[PDB]
RNA sequence: GCCUGGAGCGC
DNA sequence: AGTCGCTCCAGGC
């Protein structure tokens, strides 16, 4: 024979122009090079698959009455032969009859049965998906893709390695990678699992626009880019985090670089590239991509701006070569990240603007927020407009093109602190599914993968692909909080991975439960362990394994947060694993068992609850699978004692569901459900300990409440959740809001402390209401001014200000530089004092004796009426 | 209070 | 394009 190895990363399939081919990008070793090159392997002749389901008795199509002649699965052969495959033109085609089994919502088809298995090029004729005939009364399959079957069939799962047999030769070059393949059939394709991972070429980039002085255009001015050429995914971020970089600079037309710029770069001796054109700058960029050939590019907000700015300058300016910027050779651009993923094609594109919002939680994602919470530096800022004042000075421009650099490092070191390629990949491994998909965000799809790949293996027809809202069913029990402020300790338990034990413990599965708005009946404890409580215990494990790791011996600050990151991730695709059960657009979408699963929830934490009270225990709040104890204690020692005892009673009652001690509070303040604030209790030595506050639901935690409300009301809790008497407090509370308004009034708190952020749901083009909406409004503002444009998805930042126009609050939303730099607009003090300040600190205050609504105003100074 | 619209916390 | 539960604010009536 002959045969090649070949490390895939992603794949590609276009199926109008190509079909029945699938594109494979990866990694191949020359051994003359010492080195891995890029590498593409075309894969044809991926046959459509078909199952076609036998009728019990004959039917005449003619009259539609039965005949009384029985089926086999030579009645359906022939009748595709004849009938079916003549009528459609189907020239060639191979079938076989397969026993599969079969769990979803077609009514009609049997658990397992007989089908006529039928295979054809994909370049003929697809079947309609309600066709039906004399011998089959349904037919499966008729729609699957290539890639889907490619990668179900050859069980490939995620990045590894492939062994190519018999490769052939290609007339002419399809990709831009080093070497490339074809393999004719993909049953010449092979996982093989015992030869260690390559290290990937990750290319981090970061560029500047600048919006020229006559036309409406963002010239591309300025790209960073840092590379590192091994880079593993298996192991820790290397340090550095790259090896090598480039610069490259432009004029944006009538402008002229200041002069001595080309020695000034030779003294100091930056690899800058200054091009002349901006159309010089893209082809330089492209080069430089296809040239390190990268697997991974990395930057911020690529999706949503970069890739498009980027493409349609390389459209305007004429650019040469423009798929460079992907591995497939292409002709014709598509624009709109759709035909963006496509434009990047056999590269995988990691947006950490994205990836953060997956991972951890901030007020904004925008690079300065991410790089002050994330890498704990302050980010410069530079403003368009400063922007041409620049290019009159040498060293200006030279300052600018540092600071692109800096974001491209910053970019690249906020990647490798949230560890996202690793946690990419393995998460990809777990699902099945194609890594540059992962790496865009989504739950459901990861599923569907995870899922589908499970019940080929189980030898299982799987459902066809078909082509915030209210509720559809009842989801989990919250109890009614006993509000108030607690001195002795509260005793805080939680069960561990409840919906995902809940579907084990039962065994709920497509495969087990009866259905067709109703609960249905928990299958019969005979049965065996379903699908689904298989896959969603694996999920349960390894997290439970991380878990593990954590709990380990002294341990890094930084490496336990990443502990930490994958555990919650691990646990977020197993809660998503049961929510795409009542995903109504998902693909094994099936209500009745999302439904019963969070019925037995609610039963179970009732159940807690009344069991916890038959203890002559005080329940004073629970939520879906929590209960909160207050223990009157001040024995710690005790409390714990009560608590694993307390466990005990409660596990003794199930299989696999445990509940377990979450917290302890040495103080808690309960304001209302799903929102309390509390210090936590972290035991050292002799039953001796630290406490933490940790805060849930309040509007401190919120994004759409200014900084100088949030602070202020972090004071107040601070303070109630103190040892100081009720009487030092309420002092003190007093004493630090009168200092407040007053500073608030003699303008002596820090602009940045008044801006308000609020995510848009929609594009700010898209609200009919607009106007009143303080968000959308100052959107359409940036929008329509400048360069970057915001979007759905997008945080907008805004304050309100002093227009001199007698318009409601809502209608004086202005930028923060819009207020910096205009004289006519000035903060609104009363606004803030009023709608942001007092509302917070009401909220927080309620249940305290002393403090009180209209008292809390006069403090701020206004009218309590 | 309802209604409409807008927020994003909590599981 | 994982689920549902629970406040919050602007504003008209
Ligand atoms: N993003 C989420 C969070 C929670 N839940 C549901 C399923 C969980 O089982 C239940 C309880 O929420 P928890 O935060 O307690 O999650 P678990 O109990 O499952 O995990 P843990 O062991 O950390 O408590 O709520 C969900 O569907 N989606
Ligand atoms: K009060
Ligand atoms: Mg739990
Ligand atoms: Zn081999
Ligand atoms: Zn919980
Ligand atoms: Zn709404
Ligand atoms: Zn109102």
């Amino acid at each position: 024979e002959q045969v090649f190895h070949f490390y895939w990363l992603d794949a590609y399939e276009d199926q109008y122009n190509q079909p029945g081919v699938v594109f494979l990008f990866g990694k191949v070793w020359i051994e003359s090079a010492e080195t891995h090159v890029s590498c593409c392997v075309m894969v044809k002749n991926i046959e459509r698959t078909l199952y076609f389901l036998p009728r019990e008795m004959k039917i005449d199509l003619n009259t539609g009455k039965e005949t009384g002649t029985p089926i086999s699965m030579k009645d359906v052969y022939e009748e595709f032969d004849e009938k079916i495959a003549t009528k459609y033109k189907i020239m060639k085609f191979k079938s076989k009859p397969v026993e599969k089994n079969y769990a979803f919502e077609i009514p009609d088809v049997p658990e397992k049965s007989e089908y006529l298995e039928v295979k054809y090029s994909a370049e003929m004729p697809q079947l309609p998906q309600d066709l039906k005939g004399e011998t089959f009364s349904h037919v499966f399959g008729t729609n699957t893709s290539s890639l889907e079957l490619f990668l179900m069939n050859r069980k490939i799962k995620g990045p590894c390695w492939l062994e190519v047999k018999s490769p052939q030769l290609l007339n002419q070059p399809v990709s831009w990678c080093k070497a490339e393949a074809m393999a004719l059939k993909p049953d010449l394709v092979n996982v093989i699992k015992d030869v260690s991972p390559p290290p990937l070429v990750v290319m981090a980039f970061s560029m500047k626009t600048m919006q020229n002085a006559k036309n409406h255009q963002n010239e591309i001015i300025a790209m960073a880019a840092l590379v590192h050429h091994s880079f593993a995914l298996d192991k820790a971020a290397p340090k550095p985090p790259f090896q090598s970089h480039f610069c490259v600079v432009s004029k944006p037309k009538d402008c002229i670089f200041p002069y001595a710029f080309k020695e000034v770069i030779e003294k100091k001796n930056v690899k800058v590239e200054v091009a002349a054109t901006e159309r010089t700058l893209l082809g330089f960029f492209l080069a430089k991509v296809h040239k390190i050939d990268p697997d991974i590019i990395v930057g911020h907000n690529i999706y949503g701006f970069e890739l498009e700015v980027l493409l349609q300058r390389i459209n305007v300016c004429k650019a040469p070569h423009w798929s460079k910027i992907g591995r497939l050779k292409r002709s014709n651009m598509p624009k709109l990240g759709f035909g963006e993923r496509n434009a990047t094609c056999g590269r995988m594109i990691c947006d950490v603007e994205i990836s953060a919002k997956e991972l951890i939680r901030c007020k904004s994602y925008h690079l300065s927020e991410l790089v002050q919470q994330i890498l704990k530096t302050e980010r410069v800022v530079i403003p368009m407009e400063n922007i041409q004042n620049m290019y009159s000075e040498s060293s200006q421009l030279l300052y600018l093109l540092e600071h692109t650099w800096k974001d491209a490092k910053f970019i690249l070191q906020i990647m490798c602190e949230l560890n996202v390629l690793p946690l990419a990949l393995q998460i990809t491994n777990i699902a099945g599914n194609i890594m540059s998909r992962t790496l865009m965000g989504g739950r459901s799809e990861r599923n569907e993968f995870l899922l589908l790949h499970a019940f080929y293996e189980n030898n299982y027809i799987v459902p066809d692909k078909q082509i915030r809202k209210k509720a559809a069913y009842a989801g989990g029990l919250v109890l009614d909080p006993k509000v108030g402020f607690y001195d002795k300790f509260i005793l805080l338990l939680d069960f561990n991975s409840l919906y995902p034990s809940i579907i084990q413990e039962f065994n709920i599965c497509f495969t087990t439960v009866q259905r067709v708005e109703q609960i249905p009946e928990l299958p019969d404890p005979s049965l065996e362990m379903g699908i689904l409580p298989r896959e969603i215990r694996k999920l349960v494990e390894r997290r439970k394994q991380v878990k593990q790791l954590m709990k380990q011996q002294d341990l890094n600050p930084d490496l336990i947060l990443q502990y930490d990151i994958r555990q919650k991730a691990l646990k977020l695709t197993a809660n998503s694993m049961y929510g795409c059960l009542g995903f109504s657009y998902s693909r094994f979408y099936a209500k009745p068992l999302a439904a019963l699963v969070t019925y037995k929830g609610r039963e179970i934490l009732m159940h807690t609850k009344e069991m916890v009270q038959k203890m002559n225990l005080e329940v004073i709040y629970g939520d879906t699978d929590s209960i909160m104890i207050n223990t009157n204690s001040t024995n710690l020692e005790e409390v714990f004692k009560l608590g694993n005892k307390v466990k005990s009673e409660v596990n003794k009652l199930y299989k696999l569901l445990e509940i377990d001690i979450d917290g302890v509070f040495k103080s808690l303040l309960l304001l209302k459900k799903k929102k309390y604030a509390a210090l936590v209790v972290e035991p050292t030595s002799d039953g001796n300990y630290v406490t933490k506050q940790e805060l849930k639901g309040l509007d401190i935690v919120r994004r759409d409440w200014c900084d100088l409300a949030k602070d202020t009301g972090n004071f107040v809790i601070g303070q109630i959740l103190s040892d100081q008497s009720r009487d030092t407090i309420v002092e003190n509370i007093q004493k630090r809001l009168i200092e407040i308004g007053e500073n608030v009034l003699n303008g002596s708190v820090p602009v940045s402390q008044f801006e308000i952020n609020k995510a848009l749901t929609k594009d700010p083009q898209d609200y009919p209401d607009k106007k009143s909406l303080p968000h959308v409004h100052v959107a359409l503002w940036i929008n329509s001014q400048g360069g970057r444009k915001v979007k759905a998805g997008d945080t907008v930042s805004y304050v309100i200000c002093q227009d001199g126009s007698n318009l409601t609050a809502s209608q004086r939303a202005y930028a923060p530089e819009q207020l910096q730099k205009q004289d006519n607009l000035t903060i609104d003090t009363q606004y803030y004092l009023a709608q942001q300040i007092h509302p917070v600190v009401a909220r927080i205050c309620e249940p305290i004796d002393g403090i009180d609504a209209v008292l809390i105003a006069t403090w701020l100074g206004l009218d309590p009426t």
